[PDB]
DNA sequence: AAATTGGTTTGAATTTTGAGCCAATTT
DNA sequence: AAATTGGCTCAAAATTCAAACCAATTT
């Protein structure tokens, strides 16, 4: 009766395909060509924090949506993220948006 | 300016960059549109699952398989890097 | 008025890290 | 045969966490 979601397409987005439709393909995909994007125009220098890149770049937009979604409330915001409010203050200033 | 971007492509079939972000926060718009005022848990695991995996992959193959490079580009330790790897079962 | 949240501490639990050591592997 | 990496343990450092108050805000 219920058909099965995998993890991979519960956080999607819409791509357009070589007919021309548009489609739901995962994030990690997009995760994975902004990596390769950025890979492919590194041309052979070093890096040291791809982590920390990564992590800001998606942890920017997670607590916007969070606090959008929760207008404004830090407790409500923690407790659907899973972290602690203390933790999600800490992210909140590192941001800048306290 | 932007490090992290994506292709798109429009309506007149030309393509252009657009941040990483802006595909995690459509994701996230479209996942809380499609639960209607179900309870959200533990998305923090979930954004950064769905986000890890692809990146250890990608830097694994940039190193051909060297922890230990992977784990200095990543600015991780690679003791980190081997639970992640453990984590996500690629090991 | 009552309930909830924000802002802030404290100290324990968990995670991350660095260093070491040597077999195993790559060079 | 030299140099580097993988796997493991160990201790420190750093981070995350709950829990506790009470003023401030929301309901």
């Amino acid at each position: 009766m219920f058909e099965q979601r995998v993890n991979s397409d519960v956080l999607t987005v819409s791509t357009v395909n070589s007919q021309d439709q548009v489609t739901q393909k995962p994030l990690r995909d997009s995760v994975k060509q902004a990596l390769k994007n950025y890979f492919a125009q590194l041309n052979g220098q070093d890096v040291n924090d791809l982590y920390e890149l990564v992590l800001a770049e998606v942890e920017q937009p997670l607590l916007d949506m969070v606090m959008q979604y929760t207008r404004g409330n830090q407790t409500r915001a923690a407790l659907m993220m899973g972290i602690n409010r203390g933790t999600l203050r800490k992210k909140l200033k590192k941001y800048g948006m306290n």
